[PDB]
């Protein structure tokens, strides 16, 4: 193949499909930069991507402790496609072989870049000293505990890694020995505390030695049927692929999200792959809920954003009439609420494909 203008040359590690397994499975922690070397968001990644490296191996220095490497997409295609990259550059994390569900998509410094990986490559893991701290518990948010004999043990390395893992997604805390052992009459135990204090503890039942299951366990834990989206979370979610059916409410009213969640598990549950069920925050997102004319005392508002246009629910109380928001998707899906849509008139435009991955940082591949 015969160089173009834009050919390129960096110290950083070249993966192919020769190379990849390998580096990859030994690395703890992986960094890796798909790119392209005609995209010009890709040509300003590069210096950055390199210094940030520099910095981070000087902290890191052992072998396969962080792993900074790239891939040139246009002369990997089947790495690419196996990835299913769908822009450059793309910045994915890889535990152990494993991707991240999360890319790194803040900002293109060297400092923000290796605070990242910092952060990633901290113990998100809070050991507890006293059994009385369970029940001062934030049960705000979702919590694991794991109780272990010995943190030189199995069960607690396959404990260790899926925390690794899901640290972004819930809280790991570990308890150890004499700490440990009123909790361990059977033995090692998982427990899984959900948010609030109306709901039981559900424990675990498979084998702990067993990371495939264990993981499964803890990540069908962490993942609920209608993710709150954020700011944060905004462009992976926008990536699925799917219409978003959107529940806008105040925080403080969780009456109307749990109306919501219980009436999407009993009337949606045939659309799981075909629209995204989300709730939000809508002090926060009052511009979004500018585009169908709504305020924070409208909500709860239902809408959908097909991210071509936005629709609204009429009325939350609607919801709780047995066919109606089922209907509602339907008529997504139809072409109905486009056509009957009424101040000939267009829908409002979407504003949630403004958080998807923009031209602005991004070389977008074609679907």
């Amino acid at each position: 193949l015969v160089p173009r203008g834009s050919h390129m040359a960096s110290e950083i590690t070249s993966l192919d499909t020769e190379n990849i397994d390998e580096i990859l499975n030994n690395a703890d922690v992986a960094l890796v930069n798909f790119y392209a070397d005609w995209c010009r968001f890709s040509q300003m990644l590069h210096p950055i991507f390199e210094e940030a490296s520099d910095v981070i191996k000087e902290e890191f220095p052992n072998e396969n402790q962080v792993v900074f490497a790239r891939v040139d997409c246009d002369q990997h295609s089947d790495i690419a496609q196996r990835y299913r990259i769908s822009k450059y550059p793309t910045l994915k994390l890889f535990r152990n072989g494993m991707m991240m569900k999360r890319e790194y998509r803040g900002q293109r410094s060297v400092k923000a870049l290796a605070d990242y990986i910092r952060q990633q490559k901290s113990d998100p893991i809070q050991e507890i000293r006293d059994l009385a701290e369970i029940t001062t518990l934030d049960r705000s948010k979702r919590n694991i505990i794991g109780y272990f004999e010995q943190k030189d043990s199995d069960n607690y390395r396959v404990f260790e890694r899926v925390a690794n893992i899901l640290h972004d997604d819930c809280a790991f805390l570990s308890a150890f020995g004499d700490v440990s052992k009123p909790e361990r009459y059977s033995g090692d135990n998982i427990i899984y505390k959900p948010p609030g204090h109306s709901a039981p503890d559900m424990v675990y039942l498979g084998a702990m030695t067993n990371f495939d299951v264990t993981y499964n366990w803890i990540q069908d834990k962490c993942v609920p049927l209608v993710r709150e989206i954020t700011f944060e979370n905004g462009e992976e979610l926008t990536e699925e692929g799917l219409p978003f059916l959107i529940l806008f409410h105040m925080k403080e009213d969780t009456e109307s999200l749990e109306i919501f969640q219980n009436e999407v598990a009993r009337q949606l549950i045939s659309e799981k792959g075909t629209i995204n069920f989300l709730h939000a925050d809508c002090d926060k997102f009052r511009h979004p809920l500018l585009h169908i004319q709504k305020t924070p005392a409208d909500c709860p508002v239902i809408a959908i954003d097909s991210f071509r246009h936005m629709y609204v629910f009429g009325d939350f109380k609607d919801v709780l009439i047995p066919g109606k928001l089922k209907q509602f998707v339907f008529d997504l899906h139809s072409g109905k609420l486009h056509r009957e849509f009424h101040h000939a008139s267009s829908p409002p435009e979407s504003s949630f494909q403004k958080l998807a991955p923009s031209e602005y940082r991004y070389t977008l591949l074609r679907d």
